């Protein structure tokens, strides 16, 4: 009970900023988890027996994949933990609980493919769930992890207590569909405008809590441009495999995913900071003032890739 974790002196510092990196020692990544569950929740949210446990079938259940990784499960949680903490007041002890926890299995079991390249190859997962297939799998993958005997990290909630947090999880990782974020966004963006928006309205926490998973899912666009631009070269090995494998089926693959148009790159990254990046953490910005970091590490990012089209790099 009286266990805390404790970090070396620049990551305590570093990890409370929404920048960090959690850096290449794997070993370390589970001990961040669990220093986040308890200064975002409290030491007793869980039982450190079961959460370790939990958190460690959950690494299993990610794949050797460049990308939708163990590393991008626990950098996408830290970014709802920064988010959290700079918004104490804002949420209750249920959805700081099952907001960690959905952002750590968000990708759970992820191989690499877009909802698009399972339907075209007619993958088994693509007639099980029509739209946001991946997604409705992760979610799947996270109840059978929460199953596993010992394993049940929310034993101690009540019947309905239970229910609402596995609620909270299955619509946080349903919104990291970003095929859902656009009309979220979208809705969310009149309701600010039009001074409608109320987070006492359940329909509408929903929705700010998508935008929110979307907010951490993109992380990567919101750190040091070095960290932003070699997590790129990881994105895209995914997408030119999916390509590759498009190519396989018969199908000529969008430009993204052929890496004979990696010259393009720069643009695409232009087109995706404007079309999804901004717009996501400015309306992020607008309903939680705290997360403006997010959008100002953006902008800046967005300014380090105008600068490689300018071949100043
Ligand atoms: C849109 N577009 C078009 C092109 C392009 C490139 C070359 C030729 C022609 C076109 N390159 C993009 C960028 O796509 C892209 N997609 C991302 N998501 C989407 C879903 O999977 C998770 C990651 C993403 C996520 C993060 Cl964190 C950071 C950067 C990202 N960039
Ligand atoms: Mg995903
Ligand atoms: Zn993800």
């Amino acid at each position: 009970g009286l266990m805390q974790f404790t970090l070396p002196v620049r990551l305590c510092k570093e990890i409370e900023l929404f920048h960090f990196d959690i850096g290449p020692f794997e070993n370390m990544w589970p001990g961040i988890f669990v220093y986040m569950v308890h200064r975002s929740c409290g030491t007793s949210c869980f039982e450190l027996e079961k959460l370790c446990r939990f958190i460690m079938s959950v690494k299993k259940n990610y794949r050797r994949v460049p990308y939708h990784n163990w590393k991008h499960a626990v950098t996408v949680a830290h970014c709802m933990y920064a988010i959290l903490q700079n918004n104490h007041t804002l949420f209750t002890d249920l959805e700081r609980k099952g907001l960690l926890i959905a952002c750590l299995c968000h990708d759970l079991d992820h191989r690499g493919f877009s909802n698009s390249y399972l339907q075209k190859f007619d993958h088994p997962l693509a007639a099980l769930y029509s739209t946001s297939t991946m997604e409705q799998h992760h979610f799947s993958q996270t109840v059978s992890i929460l199953q596993l005997e010992g394993h049940n990290i929310f034993s101690t909630l009540s019947s309905s207590e239970y229910e609402q947090v596995l609620e909270i999880i299955r619509k946080a990782i349903i919104a990291t569909d970003l095929a859902l974020y656009f009309g979220n966004r979208k809705q969310l963006e009149e309701m600010y405008q039009t001074g409608s928006l109320n987070l006492n309205n359940q329909s509408h926490r929903d929705r700010v809590i998508g935008l929110m998973m979307t907010a951490c899912d993109l992380c990567s666009v919101t750190k040091l441009w070095p960290v932003t631009k070699l997590t790129a070269n990881d994105i895209y090995a995914e997408f030119w495999a999916e390509g590759d494998e498009m190519k396989k089926l018969g199908i000529q693959p969008i430009p993204m995913m052929d890496r004979d148009k990696k010259d393009e790159v720069p643009q695409g990254q232009l087109g995706f900071y404007n079309a999804v990046a901004i717009p996501c953490y400015t309306t992020l910005t607008q309903i939680l003032p705290p997360t403006e970091p997010l959008l100002k590490a953006c902008r800046d990012n967005l300014s380090q890739w105008e600068k490689v089209i300018r071949g100043e790099e």
